[PDB]
Parts: C-alpha cells; structure tokens; sequence
C-alpha cells in the first residue's frame, strides 16, 4: 500500500536502467562488470537526478556500457585476399607482409583471433602508419592511432580517478568505445620519443599494457574494472631502436621497414603518391599528368633522404600549381616535363650528388646510420 | 510516507556510508583505520554532495 | 490561468527548451550532441530554476548551442576577384598570393571547401598578419587571431573541466562563438615563442588541433564533444623556423 | 607523556572550575570550533559549544 501511492509514471526515472540493460543485452558480459553494473544501477535508483554523485555515476556507467564486452569484429582470415590487398596498397616492405600473412595463418589455425605486439622501426616518410591502416582494412579489424611521443602524463593511458568531475578514462578505453570491438588495430607512434619526466614514467604503464599476461587484466584508474587486451594488435613505430626502453624493447618483435632507393621511390611515386595527391587536389589522370623522368629528377635533385614525404610535398606542390593553371589558367590540361618543371617547383636544390668527387688527401668518405 | 524503507531515505550519501560499511564488514579491519573511516564518513556527511572536497574525500574513502 | 491563456505562456518560463530547439533548428547538428542536448534539457527540466546547478546547466547549454554546427560560411571562389583583392591590399609577397590562389583552385576543383595549415615565417613588420586578414576578406571566411607566444598553460586552448568554480572553455570556443562559422580563419601568432614548461606543453594541444585527421574530432575539457576542423584554415606566424617544434 | 593534561586537570580541581580539553593538533578546518551555519543538513556546532554544554558552566578550564 505504501508502494501503491501516487505512481505518476515513476517521475520518468528508471528508464536509464532499462536502456543500459538492453544496451548490455547484446554483449557477452563478464561477471565482475555485471555485478558492478547491478550495484551501480541500484545506487542510481536510490539517488536523485540532481545529485553530482548521480551524474558521475551515470557518466561512469555510460562509459562502462559503451565498452565492447565480448564483441569481436568479423576478422578476415583469407590469406590470398589479404596479400592482394596489401600488395595493392603498398609497395615492397616484404618482411611486414610476410609477418602479417604468417600472423593470419596462425590465427586461423589457432581458432580464435589474437593480437601481439610488433614494432615497425625505420626512417620517417617510409609508410609505417599507412601500412598499419592497410593491415587494419585488409584484416578487417578496426583502426586507431595513439601518439605517445614526448608524453609525460600517464593518465592518457591509465585515465583519471573518475572522481574529479570531468575526469576521462584512459585513451585505450576511448578507442574501445569508438571501435566498438575488443580486437582493434591500435598503433602507438613515437615510442622512442618518450620523456618519462617528472610525475610521469609512462613506460611502466606501457609495460603493463603490452605484457601479454598482465594486459589481459589491464585496468585504468577511471574504470577500475579490468579489461582483456590479449587480442588487440598493437603497433609501435620509432626511427631508432636505442632510446626505446629495454624492458619495452625486448617485449615485442622489431620489424625493419627501411629506405627506398631511386628506382623504388620512383615506382612508389608513380603508382601510389601521384594518384593520391591527384585525388586530394580534385584532379583526374587526363588533366594532370607527370612523366617518370620528372619524378626521377624530383627524387635526384629536390629530395635527398631515405624517406618519401619530401617527394610528397614536391608532387603536391606541382599538382596544386597545375590545378591553378587549369581552373583559371589558359591550359585545360597539363603535361609536366622537366622543361616545364622549372616553373612548377623552381630550380633544383640538390645540384651535387655529394660534397665532392675527388676526396683530397686526409679526407675519406664513410657511412652513418643516423636517426633519419 | 513512501520515502520510508525506499526512495531517498539515504540522501545520496548514506548509500555510500552503508556500501562501504558492508564492503569492510567481512574484512578484519584494524581499529585505527576503523576510526579513520568513521571520521571520514562524518566529514562527508558534514559536507555537501556537489563540491570538489566532497569528491576528493570520496576518492580517499574508496 | 488568464495569464496562461493570454500572457507569457511558453516564453522563457521553462520554454528555454523551445528557445534552444529553434536556435539549433537552423544548424545541421550531429546526432551524438543531439542526444547530449536532449539529456541536458531533461536535466534542466528536472532541475529547479533557483538552484545554482540549474543556472550552471543553462550556462553550459548556452555555450554548446552558441557554437555553429554545420554552419559553413559562404566562400568566395572567383580566382580573378581574389587575385585583384590581394594585389590591392598588399605589395609583392608573390609566393603567398600564389599559394592562396592554388588553395582556391583546389577548393573549387574539389567542389566542397577544405582547410589546411600553413605558416608565414619572416621578419616582424612585414605583412603576415595583414595578409592573413586580406586572405580572410577575399576568401570571405571570418577571421580570428590567437597570440600563443609566451604561453604555458593549455587551459586557454582547452578551457577547464567545467567543475572548477567559474570554469571556462578554451579560447577556440570563444572564437567559434564569436565568428558564428564552422570554417573561420584562425591565426596563431608567435608560434615559435611557446614555453611548453611545467604543466604546460601546449604543443600537444596544437598538434592535436592541426592534425589533418584528429582535428575533425577536436574537443576541450569544458566541452566534451568533437568538432570538425577539416575545413578551417589556420595561419601560423613566427619570426624564425628553427625553434618551432619539429612535430608541429 | 609529561602530564601537562594532568597539570590542567589538577589546576581545574584546585580551582573548582569544570575541566575540558581541546585537540587543535594538525587541524585545518576551523569549523571544529566554528561549526557550520546549521542551514546545511547535518551541520554541527564547534567543540567549544560541546565543552560548555557538557561542563554545565560558563567558567570551565578549557
Ligand atoms: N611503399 C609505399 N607505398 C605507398 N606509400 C608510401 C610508401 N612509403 C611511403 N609512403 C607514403 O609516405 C607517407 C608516410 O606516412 P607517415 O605517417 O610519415 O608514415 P612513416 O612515419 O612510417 O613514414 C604515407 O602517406 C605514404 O603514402
Ligand atoms: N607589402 C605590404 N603592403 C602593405 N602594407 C604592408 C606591407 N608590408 C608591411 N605592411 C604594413 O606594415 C604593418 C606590419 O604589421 P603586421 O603585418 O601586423 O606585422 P607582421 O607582418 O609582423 O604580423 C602592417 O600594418 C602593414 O600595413
Ligand atoms: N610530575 C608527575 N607526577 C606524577 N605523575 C605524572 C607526572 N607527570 C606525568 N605524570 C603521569 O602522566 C600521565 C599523563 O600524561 P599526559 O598528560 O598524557 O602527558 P602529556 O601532558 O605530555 O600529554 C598521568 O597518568 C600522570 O600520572
């Protein structure tokens, strides 16, 4: 009789309870999180809408329910299709392609899908992030990048305490929420650039995150409940393998993707850079056209490094000027040649293949494995 | 009358009180930490439910 | 009762819901922020007017709704007109004008507009800020400036947690509110003068802001919703290039 | 452990004024003596009021 008194549609509350219950209904939910959710919902019902603790509880519970619990993307396991996709998206990097095909084969033979760490160390402008994206799309697992360079606040990995209003969880929980699956392709960039300064030491958090047995029970300070990271396929990138911590260096297989000789760079530019920048500039093959000799000249006189990004800048510049010459300029179409090249990009920069070609007495050439 | 035995008879804070009391009930808790927790709960009940200090006290209590 | 029949009925008395509904009706709003706004309106309705929390909720809702959402300010595209404008308000500076014409041409060829990042570096008193203003005038996109030099705290870029007494959003939020556009022309001044000291390192926020892909979902501490910034055109001015961060 | 509290107790007994002791060690919140405005739910007066109420006098030995 006490209960049956002025129901008045229950004041429109407790609908969030059913909403969260149906949201979790599709997921395979562990017992720990399930009991936490039940107790949290009981407290929420006990509370009123205005209370700040109620708002914090709602935020935490929304974060928890938005997590993919037992939800795994339909991973691609066909090897020929993945190989074709990788070859159609990037050139060379045969070791990475073989490693990914071998990973696919073991996962298929191993039943369920798994993920292990493997770092792509090599000079910049080589295609590590791009190949990470290619792997993500070919293998069908979602993608998400993460810049750890120069980072000192470990809260980016381990989140906040969830108590201080406005506190946010670790970036990995954000990635899990966005991707909507427990088998993404996470990428950590600039691992070697960590400073781990005052109040930092995020390398310990990284060790806890990548350790194949500890990571399975990884938890952030915000969402104290642990999560399973035995299937995440992490990727790490660094131009040098020395400054990276030893405990983290020895915890992954380091794959080298290094350098692109003139012929290799020319092939890459002909088949992958020019079309990409052309589509970026809203152009077509007929209107804007470059000759292989022009690309060779750009490589050999306007760009001197193992990477490729500078060649990307030069090709983008020439395509931009072609677009200007097309929209307002007299020329409806462009046929770029070295003779014309002088006006598209300017006079050559690197006029000398070397400091000199005589090597006078007392001086000798040598080779250096610098960071870039 | 309805609030009796239901609703907001806890006032958004006695829920925390009872939850932590039951959480620590099974534990064989020392007396020092027992009185510290009692004092912390008294302070929490002495503070509002919408302030930064209240939230920090809740963090320490958890 | 007579007042309800004839008077203020549904005007500023719990009708702020409808006021903001019509205010945002023009905007092409996303859906995530739509459910967020619906939740905030439910809270405000369930919150008593007198309570300070109700007033803070109204303040936050005003801040959110005041931001444009899908409001693409019309962009000038006639290349000859913009060329004449640039040659009218500034002498020489051929490289900058050529780059701006290239940007206009690619935007026209793409159809929809887009915004990229580019820095004008040179001696002071040369016309970098003035030509940024001229570019805004010709392209017709609004203009706003931001002096990041000698600055340590990231708060003025990413505001505050909204819980601190009188917490405020980032200066970019103020710029978005003032411009009434989603694709304005932000100008970063004295980029090479950042201190990036203790509790600072705003270069991280700058990189997150200028990232060609992460910029599309930038968000601050005060407001926790992504904002698209792939069409905004940034301009950075610095007397030298060596001291600017390499990642930036 | 020198008996200063015992000295105060003996002084109170010899003076015939009621005895009470206050702990100000490490305190930061003046509310323990200033209480709280009583408008907030659960607000409690300071400790001097408790001393006056328990001693039953306006001339105790604080
Ligand atoms: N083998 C390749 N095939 C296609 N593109 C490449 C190749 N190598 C480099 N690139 C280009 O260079 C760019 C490098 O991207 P970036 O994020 O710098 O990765 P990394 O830091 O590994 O170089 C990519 O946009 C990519 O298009
Ligand atoms: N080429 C130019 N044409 C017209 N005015 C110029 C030119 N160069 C410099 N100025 C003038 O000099 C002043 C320099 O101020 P400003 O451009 O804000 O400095 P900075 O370029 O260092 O930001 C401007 O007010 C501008 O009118
Ligand atoms: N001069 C003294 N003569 C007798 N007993 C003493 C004397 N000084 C201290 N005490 C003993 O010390 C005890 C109280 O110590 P306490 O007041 O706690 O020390 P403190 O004043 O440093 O806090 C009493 O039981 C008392 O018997």
């Amino acid at each position: 009789i006490i209960k049956k008194e002025l129901g008045l549609e229950k004041d429109d509350k407790d609908a969030i309870e059913e909403k969260f219950r149906e949201r979790l209904k599709e997921l395979v939910v562990p017992k720990h999180v399930m009991d936490v959710v039940d107790e949290e919902l009981s407290k929420l019902g006990l509370l009123d809408n205005h209370s700040s603790e109620f708002n914090v509880t709602r935020n935490y519970l929304d974060w928890l329910t938005s997590i993919p619990w037992g939800k795994y993307s339909n991973e691609n396991l066909d090897l020929a299709r993945a190989q074709a996709v990788l070859e159609e998206d990037h050139y060379g990097m045969e070791d990475v392609k073989k490693r990914i095909l071998e990973f696919i084969a073991v996962s298929q033979l191993r039943g369920s899908t798994q993920g292990k760490i493997l770092c792509f160390y090599g000079p910049p402008g080589v295609g590590k992030t791009s190949i990470a994206r290619s792997i993500a799309r070919a293998l069908n697992r979602e993608y998400f990048r993460f810049s750890v360079g120069g980072m000192t606040d470990v809260a980016e990995i381990k989140g906040h305490r969830r108590t201080y209003v406005g506190a946010m969880p670790g970036k990995i929980i954000q990635c899990l929420k966005k991707t909507k699956t427990e088998n993404p392709l996470i990428l950590i960039d600039e691992v070697d650039k960590i400073g781990r300064g005052y109040q930092g030491d995020p390398s310990s958090a990284l060790l806890e995150l990548l350790d194949p047995e500890q990571n399975a029970n990884f938890l952030d300070h915000y969402l104290d409940v642990p999560v399973d990271l035995s299937k995440v396929l992490f990727i790490c990138t660094a131009n040098v393998t020395d400054t990276i911590p030893e405990p983290l260096r020895d915890r992954m297989e380091m794959i080298n993707v290094s350098g692109y000789v003139a012929q290799e760079k020319l092939a890459i530019a002909e088949r992958y850079l020019v079309p990409q920048a052309r589509a970026l500039c809203g152009l077509d093959e007929s209107k804007a056209k470059l000759s292989s000799d022009v690309l060779t000249l750009l490589i050999k006189q306007y760009c001197r490094e193992s990477g490729v990004r500078n060649l990307q800048k030069q090709v983008e510049k020439v395509l931009r000027k072609s677009a200007y010459k097309i929209v307002s300029g007299e020329a409806e179409s462009v046929e770029v040649t070295p003779e014309n090249l002088q006006d598209f990009v300017g006079k050559p920069v690197f006029t000398v293949e070397r400091m000199y070609d005589v090597t006078p007495p007392g001086v000798v050439m040598g080779l250096a494995w610098t960071a870039m």
